[PDB]
């Protein structure tokens, strides 16, 4: 029953080499449906994420859907699919689709389909008020199963949605939302080999924590970061979820971040601002100054951050603790050596709220450098 669809095909002429406009942001929705929706750019970009964790920080599961050109010449559309086991053991790769789809439905849900020439395929499927989101993965030789997210809260994710283009961005033209708010979440997986064996597992998660990404834009990244760090979480009663990116020279170096803290499933700080309408701070920790965290196997040495929510009529804000626990991916972004840069995902554990309050909670985070000046 779709009413608006969007169907790209790599092997069509569905990329173009020079920019485009998305379609203009719309307040007050998910602005689920593509902002691409005919063709996209050599630059554009759109995200559609979904990720999962235990409430004891020992299995995660993400799955990350893109429409941009960085996968044309390896077949297709990329979506980067990562696991953790509680034995330590990972699973991550990036798989490629010819041909994604998305649709808006006349009940108003939103459906996407990431499809591959041998049948394979992810799909998810939206609820018509952002309530409910389920994933299924088809993928044969890879991985199969389901993945399902579900608010509860007594406030409607609409009430919380952007109502306006600077609450939805990070910066100027590039969108960055968390349509669903605190979420409940399940995995039922089996993946085809794993770990050094190459054997099969199963992977399960059940009420487990998490949360959904919505992003966009017709602005490369180079051009606005050369480092970014992204976590979503869950301590005690509160559930955050937070980009902060750190420019590249072709923004003069500015920080940006959009973050979102809810309490018990109600708004309480919605920041898309740094400290320098709430604002955030995020600070690296540095293995010299706190004995506990792992840090990456690249030149950022961090061994985790600390994140703090400011308010213009709060006097001391929230005030929470990371720390790097368990290693999901690693990969370079550079060439090996001194100042060789990366990416790598995390198991957080966080601590902490507001003054007098010290929550205890984990989170699912990952952090990248490029090597643009």
């Amino acid at each position: 029953e779709p009413t608006s669809s969007s169907s790209l095909d790599i092997t069509s002429n569905c990329i173009i080499e020079t920019p485009l406009q998305p379609s203009d942001f719309l307040p007050k929705s998910a602005n689920l449906f593509p902002k691409f929706p005919e063709r996209i750019s050599v630059d554009s970009w759109e995200l559609w994420e979904f990720d999962t964790f235990d409430t004891n920080g020992s299995v995660a599961f993400g799955c990350s859907l893109y429409r941009d050109a960085r996968g044309v010449e390896q077949g297709g559309f990329h979506a980067e699919v990562n696991a953790l086991w509680p034995d330590g053991t990972h699973w991550g790769e990036t798989l490629y689709f010819a041909v994604s789809e998305v649709v808006e439905n006349s009940d108003g849900t939103t459906g996407g389909k990431w499809l591959s020439k041998d049948g394979g395929s992810i799909t998810f499927h939206i609820a018509s008020d952002y309530t409910a989101a389920a994933l299924d993965f088809n993928v044969p030789g890879k991985v199969s199963g389901t993945m399902e997210l579900r608010n509860h809260a007594n406030v409607s994710p609409t009430s919380n949605l952007p109502a306006s283009d600077a609450e939805a961005q990070l910066c100027p033209g590039v969108y960055y939302t968390f349509p669903m708010g605190p979420v409940a979440t399940s995995v039922t997986a089996t993946f085809s080999s794993v770990g050094a064996n190459g054997e099969s597992r199963e992977l399960f998660i059940s009420s487990g924590y998490g949360g959904m990404v919505r992003g966009w834009s017709a602005r490369p990244w180079p051009t606005f970061m050369n480092d970014a760090y992204y976590v979503v979480a869950q301590v005690g009663p509160y559930m955050l979820q937070i980009l902060r990116t750190l420019g590249s020279v072709f923004v003069q170096h500015k920080p940006f971040a959009v973050a979102r803290l809810y309490l018990d499933g109600s708004l309480v700080s919605a920041a898309n601002t740094v400290v320098g309408g709430d604002a955030v701070r995020l600070t690296k920790v540095q293995p010299d100054e706190k004995s506990q965290g792992l840090s990456g196997k690249f030149r950022d040495g961090n061994v985790g951050y600390v994140l703090e929510f400011a308010k213009k009529d709060s006097e001391h804000g929230w005030t929470f603790q990371i720390s790097h626990k368990r290693a999901v991916w690693s990969e370079p972004t550079s060439a090996p050596g001194p100042d060789g840069t990366g990416k790598s995902g995390w198991i957080e554990a966080i601590s902490g709220g507001a003054k007098g309050e010290n929550y205890e909670g984990h989170g699912f985070g990952g952090q990248l450098q490029i090597p643009v000046p």
